[PDB]
Parts: structure tokens; C-alpha cells; sequence
């Protein structure tokens, strides 16, 4: 029975399996390669992954999201306070850890950051599977290289939760490095970055992999930098034309902006494979459809600032690891924002025309490594 590996994300996880010779990327039941890191809870069920996410905008106070976030922290942990402002959940304390506090089954419940995830894995468990068409009992799961031990421990309970036997918690860099074979030499140090901007963080890290050994160089990044930011972009540049095409604004209503804000999102991910996007939201603000289109150029026009904010966490990272970017082997592209074709742009200019490592989806990468690591440890 094969192992498999878990890119349990901050937005979106992601699971594979590698056997026959080769890693596959376990589509979902709609048929999507990634599933949405999201649990609502609702008068009769727990949904989880689109499900869930197809639901936010109509059930945003016991919809969760950001799990990641809180996973393994104090309540008092002023990360913890900060983030808590801007979730349309409640957060309450706990003996000094947070629990998300919701409605659910006609009853008020509370639930640990790791119980959340938990639902998470289950579904990603799930999809593995209807996949394999037997239960999956081993998993290795990923985490950010600066996750601490608790961080660590309370991403484990949460696979235990699930059901599955954690192999290993290894770091998301790592894993990306496995998945192009980047640990297969012998002596002889090589440099590796891996940039990784995510649905709402951009991580970058060197890596000196030597004889199959890795070490962390450096790490760089914003914790609150990711797709999300570029959705927003895209969702005020349609406020506005709101505006001027029927004299209204929509910017205060909750779910309207939420509801644009998943248009802009698939939008968004469009304009990474065609020039142009349709936007089509029926009964948008006060029963008024907004139809609408997107060119690529504009978008890179309204996100221009952000895109190009991603090369200095690169250059502060190359120098806290004391290499010149001619030093790095491989650039590996991780996180489903670094398909957008400006960022390939923005990162390879910067490094002089250097290869990008992108043949594997960057938002699978993560994935696909943890399987083939769950693999090897299962001999
Ligand atoms: N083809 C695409 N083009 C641009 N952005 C994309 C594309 N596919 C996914 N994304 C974005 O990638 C982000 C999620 O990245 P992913 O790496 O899957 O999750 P996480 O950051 O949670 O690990 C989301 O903002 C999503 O909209
Ligand atoms: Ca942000
Ligand atoms: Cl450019
Ligand atoms: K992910
Ligand atoms: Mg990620």
C-alpha cells in the first residue's frame, strides 16, 4: 500500500503518490489538482476543500480559512492577535491556544487550529483513496522551514487526527528540491533557491545540498504576500469600474466583494495561459449582473509594485548565504503564483537568464517531493 505526500498549504494542500517509477498528482472529485484549505460548518454538515470555498461569501462566520496561520501557536502570540482582525471567524482563547469558535449543528463549538487541518488532511486522504481504490494508512507531511517544534508537533497531530501514520515532517524547500531530483550527487556543494509565492505567503530559501545532505542557508520573504494580494488588486480596479459604469459603490458590502473576489481569482489564472479573461458575475450588487473582461497586460500593470517586491527577500536571502546569484544551481519555482508569466519574467531577469525549474506545476511541486520522500522511507 503506497505512502502518499501532503502539501498541507496555508490556501491550498495538495497530495500525490509516487509508485510504477513516477510521482501523480491526485485530481480532487471536481477534478482539480489542488483542493482549497477551507472547513465550513453549516446546521447539518462539515464541508471541506471547494465545497467549502464555494460558500465563503454566504456563510463567512463559520467558514474557516488560514488554519496555517494559528497552527501550533499561543493565543497571546502577537502574530496570532494581529491575524485575528482581519477573519470574519471567531477566535477565542483556549488555556492559552486559540480555537476557531463557529456554529454548527444548531450548537456553539470550538476547534483547535490542528483539528481544522485535520479536516484537511481527511479530505486530501480521501482523494488519495477514491485514487488508489484502498485506505492510505503512511503520509509525509510538509511545513515552512521556519516552523518550530510546536508548530511541527500540533502539523503532526493533525495527520494523526486524519488517521494517517506521519512518516516524517519535512521542510516545504526541501521537498521542492526532491521533486527535481536535486539530492541524487555525491560531494560537491550545490546552491539551490527556491522561490515560493503561495496563495498568501512568498517564501524564498537557499539551500546547500551536499552528498544528500541539506542545509538551510538562508530565508527570506513576506508572510502576508501571495495571490490573495493580486485578487485585491484585481477586485478594486472592478469596484471602480463599478462605479463608473453604474454609479455605485459595492466596496462596503461584504459579500459582493467576496463574490468578485472569486471571479478575480479564476480570472487571475486565466491571464497565466491567455492573453485576455471574462469576468461574468450575475446578480452581483443589488440584483446588477457585472460582465466584464481582463487583458494580462493590465493586470500586470495593476500588480506591477508587487510582482517586483518579490526580488528583494531574493537579494537580502543571497546575501545573508554570502553568494553571488551566479553562485545558484537551480531556481525552482514554487507556489501557484509563480505561474504568472511577469513573475517568471521579473525572477529570470534577475538572475541574468538563468533556467527556471517550473516543468513540475510550482503549486504540486511541495506535493509532489513529500511523495517521493514518502516513498523512500517506505523503502
Ligand atoms: N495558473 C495560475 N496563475 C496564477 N495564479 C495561480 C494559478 N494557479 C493557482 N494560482 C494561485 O496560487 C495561489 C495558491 O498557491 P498554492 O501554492 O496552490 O497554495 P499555498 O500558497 O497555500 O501553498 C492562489 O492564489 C491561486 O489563485
Ligand atoms: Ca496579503
Ligand atoms: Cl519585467
Ligand atoms: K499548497
Ligand atoms: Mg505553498
Amino acid at each position: 500500500a503506497a505512502a502518499i505526500g501532503i502539501d498541507l498549504g496555508t490556501t491550498y494542500s495538495c497530495v500525490g503518490v509516487f509508485q510504477h517509477g513516477k510521482v501523480e498528482i491526485i485530481a480532487n472529485d471536481q477534478g482539480n489538482r489542488t483542493t482549497p484549505s477551507y472547513v465550513a460548518f453549516t446546521d447539518t454538515e462539515r464541508l471541506i476543500g471547494d465545497a467549502a470555498k464555494n460558500q465563503v461569501a454566504l456563510n463567512p462566520q463559520n467558514t474557516v480559512f488560514d488554519a496555517k496561520r494559528l497552527i501550533g501557536r499561543k493565543f497571546g502570540d502577537p502574530v496570532v492577535q494581529s491575524d485575528m482582525k482581519h477573519w470574519p471567524f471567531q477566535v477565542i482563547n483556549d488555556g492559552d491556544k486559540p480555537k476557531v469558535q463557529v456554529s454548527y449543528k444548531g450548537e456553539t463549538k470550538a476547534f483547535y487550529p490542528e483539528e481544522i487541518s485535520s479536516m484537511v488532511l481527511t479530505k486530501m486522504k480521501e482523494i488519495a483513496e477514491a485514487y488508489l481504490g484502498y485506505p492510505v494508512t503512511n503520509a509525509v507531511i510538509t511545513v515552512p522551514a521556519y516552523f518550530n517544534d510546536s508548530q511541527r508537533q500540533a502539523t503532526k497531530d493533525a495527520g494523526v487526527i486524519a488517521g494517517l501514520n506521519v512518516l516524517r515532517i519535512i521542510n516545504e524547500p526541501t521537498a521542492a528540491a526532491i521533486a527535481y531530483g536535486l539530492d541524487r550527487t555525491g560531494k560537491g556543494e550545490r546552491n539551490v533557491l527556491i522561490f515560493d509565492l503561495g496563495g498568501g505567503t512568498f517564501d524564498v530559501s537557499i539551500l546547500t545540498i551536499d552528498d544528500g545532505i541539506f542545509e538551510v542557508k538562508a530565508t527570506a520573504g513576506d508572510t502576508h504576500l501571495g495571490g490573495e494580494d493580486f485578487d485585491n488588486r484585481l477586485v478594486n480596479h472592478f469596484v471602480e469600474e463599478f462605479k463608473r459604469k453604474h454609479k455605485k459603490d459595492i466596496s462596503q458590502n461584504k459579500r459582493a466583494v467576496r463574490r468578485l473576489r472569486t471571479a478575480c481569482e479564476r480570472a487571475k489564472r486565466t491571464l497565466s495561459s491567455s492573453t485576455q479573461a471574462s469576468l461574468e458575475i450575475d446578480s452581483l450588487f443589488e440584483g446588477i449582473d457585472f460582465y466584464t473582461s481582463i487583458t494580462r497586460a493590465r493586470f500586470e500593470e495593476l500588480c506591477s509594485d508587487l510582482f517586483r517586491s518579490t526580488l528583494e527577500p531574493v537579494e537580502k536571502a543571497l546575501r545573508d548565504a554570502k553568494l553571488d546569484k551566479a553562485q545558484i544551481h537551480d531556481l525552482v519555482l514554487v507556489g501557484g503564483s509563480t505561474r504568472i508569466p511577469k513573475v517568471q519574467k521579473l525572477l529570470q531577469d534577475f538572475f541574468n537568464g538563468r533556467d527556471l525549474n517550473k516543468s513540475i506545476n510550482p503549486d504540486e511541486a511541495v506535493a509532489y517531493g513529500a511523495a517521493v520522500q514518502a516513498a523512500i522511507l517506505m523503502g
